[PDB]
């Protein structure tokens, strides 16, 4: 159906390619950081912003995912597989998940408008030379 | 968290959960439903509802889903597990996926409030004991009344 | 070049597909209710409707391909092949003309916007488990 | 059910015979002046013109033969039969669709009634005999 | 990326591509009236029109093209295939320069819209089999009409 | 005919001279930014911008280059030169090409006043010696 998960909020997935698969945090510190911030939010049944609604379709979706992964984990009998299906789900469907937490949890704070320019920004710094390249890559910051 | 999906949309987990698993298509039929009515707005780079982006949403996290179980059979070399995997995926993940498609690709058709005062009758109906109940459900329409 | 027949009537080709290939009338039912309905139209010397030029091309290149099979017959000593190439005209040739006929003739029947909507309605109603929906088929018709 | 496809745009079969078989552009010269001019009319989702409408439904037609002839290239086992049929295909039917692309093509670029009397006033001047007619070929130019 | 290098100025690569090869003057002869005609334009620091950019740009290309024809034969020491790759740029990327060349600065002298006319008649013309052509082609000019 | 690349916007290619080769970014990762942000508009109808222009012009012709290239990898029967040749056009015309693609694709994403205002800066700190050279070459940013 050639659906596109930023078309909507106005970025595409070439523009966050420009970001390196390492540069995004671990899954457990963003979903802590979206607990501390927007808990109370997400939970509320008023619509507040698009990227909310996503958000919480990214959460109850990882959530499905631990849910299968916990499946795996008491009845499968073996061990072998055991590991490799729990590991394409923590580190293949947890990259992807990490990616899109990050993307909403940034436009929450920051503002989409200063996401996708910090994502022009990076994009501009990675591809310096390292001999050109300054010792502080960009960072988004509010204060 | 604790996230409802229907909780922003005015309806509870609780007032879906009446409806029988019978009731919901394949989703063979929901994806083709889909995208045969709304696959260009979908597709689309405005946000058309908070409908349209929630269906995009599942949409695309069935197909992830899908995709590790295309995955599997290229990796796991064991059939007993190589099920087991695979139908829960298509079955419990399938039954939930089928749910949440029919509430948005329904509430984009018949308009919300249709859908929601149709779930209230159809779960008065379901709860009625087969003795007393009428023998045909209710069924998902929109009214002229304006 | 990339084009629909549907596109300016508003329809996808999706959309055509999205009814089951059984459900359309067969090319002679079709051909029988569009020269009853509209032979004196389609024949006239005016563009009544888009829907009548669409049909009136449709016609001239179902004519030609069914010449096309009778000169295969005549001239074609293999069998097999003879055979094989007229089952591919009268097959997917065949589907492809079926579904269009019914479009525009259903069009020009009871309009359009109707049209567009049975479409929908029913590919949903076939989509719908039978415990759940009305118990019988849509079907289109004039009556009030 | 009889039908001209040039009745509704006001030519006839016998006018665009008038014209010799040899004059018409190659399928190719005329998909591709047709892609360059007008591919994102005919894609549009509107009824830019019955010609647009004509044209769309033949280019579709014109696809789905291609196919036909690749289906009989690679399924047909016989050769003397694959090669008499995707001939026959691309002379007789070719030529159906040369002068009807061209028609169309033409009556948007130069407009109808230009097209409708080029056709008149070239075939007078094909069937003049050289001494009493003007040297060169009628053409059409958009230049003033 | 897809680009097509008359689509911006109103025309496509399928309408030029019916002028044959024998339509276009040679490098020389385009070079020469490049400078003769625009020369105090190209070089000036304003930019005068897409076209006046693109002439620039296409003279700079095409400028690269023969340093790599003069840097061979200084560098590379192999007779058969110095010409080869001479012959390639000049035969090749030199008809493809010709042509761009001739669209911008007839489209600069005539204007865009006459051009775009002349290319539609001449193909018209071009397209026609010889036996019902007439003998002579159109030829590109101005008119008086306003 | 003396035509300098940059004089129409302004620049001189004395001005660019100023930033080192090493400095200008590789064709791919250019090439690559310019698809991601600017393709739609590239292969549009309309004339956006002479810079939109002038990125179209350099795409097309490097293409034509690279075709050349791929001409003398599959016809020269010499590996000794087909690798003389192909080296030439992909760091001699290559560095051309990067230099002029950096200066439209920043003029794109900064603006040209900011890109040609970043050219005096980097001047002056790659003039500064490195004693007193800060550790931090300037960088275009929008965040």
């Amino acid at each position: 159906m050639d659906i596109d998960p930023y078309k909507e909020f106005g970025a595409t997935v070439e523009l966050l390619s420009f970001l390196p698969s390492d540069f995004f945090p671990s899954v457990r510190d963003l979903l802590d950081t979206a607990s501390a911030l927007y808990r109370e939010a997400l939970e509320s049944p008023e619509h507040c912003s698009p990227h909310h609604t996503a958000l919480r379709q990214a959460i109850l979706c990882w959530g499905e995912l631990m849910t299968l992964a916990t499946w795996v984990g008491v009845n499968l009998e073996d061990p072998a597989s055991r590991d490799l299906v729990v590991s394409y789900v923590n580190t293949n469907m947890g990259l992807k998940f990490r990616q899109l937490l990050w993307f909403h949890i940034s436009c929450l704070t920051f503002g989409r408008e200063t996401v996708i320019e910090y994502l022009v920004s990076f994009g501009v710094w990675i591809r310096t030379p390292p001999a050109y390249r300054p010792p502080n890559a960009p960072i988004l910051s509010t204060l």
